[PDB]
């Protein structure tokens, strides 16, 4: 195999040969140097939203990879002008990974039950890792989970303090936001591209009224998504 070793041990990882099931990914997946700007802020985003409810566990970054699926960006030109992008989390099961990377994040289908939604069937994003990180249901037994940062075109958010039942967007509206009781710092807020990185440490939002603890995007088109990197992640417990 040409591949590096780490994405190597990703192939393995996702599948249960190396080059046959890379091309069934349909995705370019480059190891982001650990030296680099880029996996800093990775870093650094990684550590700050570690939210204080989730403390069963620390993270360690174990490897960083840059992922372009094939045809995506040319999906996600329309919404590429659109304003408030945003580089959020999404976790998942490490058996979904397959279908993941090679389809993209898709909206549940119509055969899924409506009710175990916060805010309908749409794509789920946090800017919390430890939000997120749960989704991938990792265990003592199996401490390794693979987590997302999508590229997300929210442009006009819906912004919601309860869970909703939504079917259709108000006129203008782009996407939900749920509003949490706690939110990466906005002023700690940087770009890397033209894509905003909430990378700021938890501080109390100023939303009294909200039965959320973390924030929550969801977007109904998808579209609206260009996933950038996909991590792996050792799980600590406690
Ligand atoms: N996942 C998060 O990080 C997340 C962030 C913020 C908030 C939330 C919270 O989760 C709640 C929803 O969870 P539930 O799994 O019931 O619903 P839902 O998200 O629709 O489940 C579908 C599963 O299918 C995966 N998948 C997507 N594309 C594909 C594909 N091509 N091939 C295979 N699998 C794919 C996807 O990752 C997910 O696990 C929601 O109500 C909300 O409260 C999550």
């Amino acid at each position: 195999s040409k591949l590096p070793k780490p994405v190597q041990d990703l192939i393995k990882m996702i599948f249960g040969p190396i080059d046959v099931n890379y091309e069934k990914l349909k995705t370019d997946i480059k190891v982001v140097d650990r030296d680099s700007e880029e996996a800093e802020i990775i870093r650094k985003y990684v550590k700050n939203t570690h939210a204080t409810t989730h403390n069963a566990y620390d993270l360690e970054v174990i490897d960083i990879f840059k992922i372009e699926r094939e045809g995506e960006c040319q999906r996600y030109k329309p919404f590429k002008q659109l304003h408030n992008r945003r580089l959020l989390w999404h976790g998942s099961r490490t058996t979904n990974f397959a279908g993941i990377l090679s389809q993209g994040l898709r909206i549940a289908p119509p055969e899924a039950p409506v009710t175990g939604y916060m805010f309908g069937k749409g794509i789920y994003f946090a800017d919390m890792v430890s939000k997120s990180a749960n989704y991938c249901h990792t265990s003592q037994g199996d401490p390794i989970g693979l987590i997302l940062l999508g590229e997300v075109a929210l442009g006009n958010m819906y912004e919601l303090k309860h869970a909703s039942h939504i079917s259709k967007l108000p006129k203008g509206k782009h996407s939900v936001k749920g509003l949490g009781k706690t939110t990466p710092d906005p002023s700690a807020n940087i770009s890397l591209d033209g894509v905003d990185v909430p990378l700021g440490t938890g501080i109390s939002s100023g939303v009294n009224d909200t039965s959320l603890l973390y924030n929550e995007y969801i977007v109904y088109d998808i579209a609206q998504v260009n996933l950038k990197y996909l991590l792996k992640l050792k799980f600590n417990f406690k």
